[PDB]
């Protein structure tokens, strides 16, 4: 399970927010994008495993898990696109309640930053370096290195 | 040592690319902005500090080490700006080189990209996932481990 990670789409101020979580640490990374087309969804991948070794996405829907420029960028990446059917429904709620802190979170900086791009990064910062006690860049990083040795 | 990245704006296509390089590792991440400036500078620091521990940061030009912008983002994040002045003359020649790879891997995908931040991410992908027998990758994540334990 070092390798999978699950895509994840949620919205605030009519614009759209694009996160990738990787499911065993929690960790984050995200983007604003003005919709969530197949091909912002494709970029954002190409981007994401050319970051970390992506071999499984749980994509966020079946329009990103049909779209033929998402299932390009997979093929070119080397990722194997899944379904993100919570089959283990506690997954649904563990998103739900991400998506209610990262918003919580930029609420908190909104004021520090002028553009809504400039908070969902300082969002990510916080989540990603939130200790809970190890944080999530932590434990993702003790995850893949153990699976390198 | 684990902490440190070094900025590096090279030009293509009449566009910017804009790299940051963890020193020990030779891993990137970069990005293409229509030009240079304070504020893309800093956008660009606070999205790799929310992804990879970033202590120290070597800024590319005297431009960037001033910008008001580029030192918020700085204070924000944590990172410590530093000159990114080759006191070791090997360092000029180890970026010219990296920047002549990844715009020789760029043409190589050039063709598998209509535009050339696709290219570039492409290029950021095999930097990282090329092996050297370990990757950028998997060195990056090593450092960070042993300095986690
Ligand atoms: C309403 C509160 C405004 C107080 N903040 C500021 O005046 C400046 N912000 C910063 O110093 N930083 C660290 C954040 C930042 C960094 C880079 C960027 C940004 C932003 C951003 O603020 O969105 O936008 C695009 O490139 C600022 C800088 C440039 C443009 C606008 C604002
Ligand atoms: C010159 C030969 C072009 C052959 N490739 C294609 O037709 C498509 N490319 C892909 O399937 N992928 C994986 C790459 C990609 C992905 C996402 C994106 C992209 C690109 C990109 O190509 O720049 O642009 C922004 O969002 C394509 C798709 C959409 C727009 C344009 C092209
Ligand atoms: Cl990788
Ligand atoms: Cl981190």
């Amino acid at each position: 399970s070092p390798g999978i990670w699950q895509l994840d789409c949620t919205h605030l101020e009519g614009k759209v927010i694009l996160v990738a979580v990787h499911v065993a640490s929690g960790y984050i990374e995200a983007e604003v994008i003005p919709a969530e087309t197949g091909q912002e969804t494709a970029y954002f991948l190409l981007k994401l495993a050319g970051r970390w070794p992506v071999k499984t996405v749980h994509t966020d829907n079946g329009s990103n898990f049909t779209s033929t420029t998402v299932k390009a960028a997979c093929w070119w990446a080397g990722i194997k696109q899944e379904d993100g059917i919570p089959y283990n429904p506690q997954s649904q709620g563990v998103i739900e309640s991400m998506n209610k802190e990262l918003k919580k979170i930029i609420g908190q900086v909104r004021d520090q930053a002028e553009h809504l791009k400039t908070a969902v990064q300082m969002a990510v910062f916080i989540h990603n370096h939130k200790r809970k006690g190890y944080s999530a860049g932590e434990r993702i990083v003790d995850i893949i290195a153990t699976d390198i040795q």
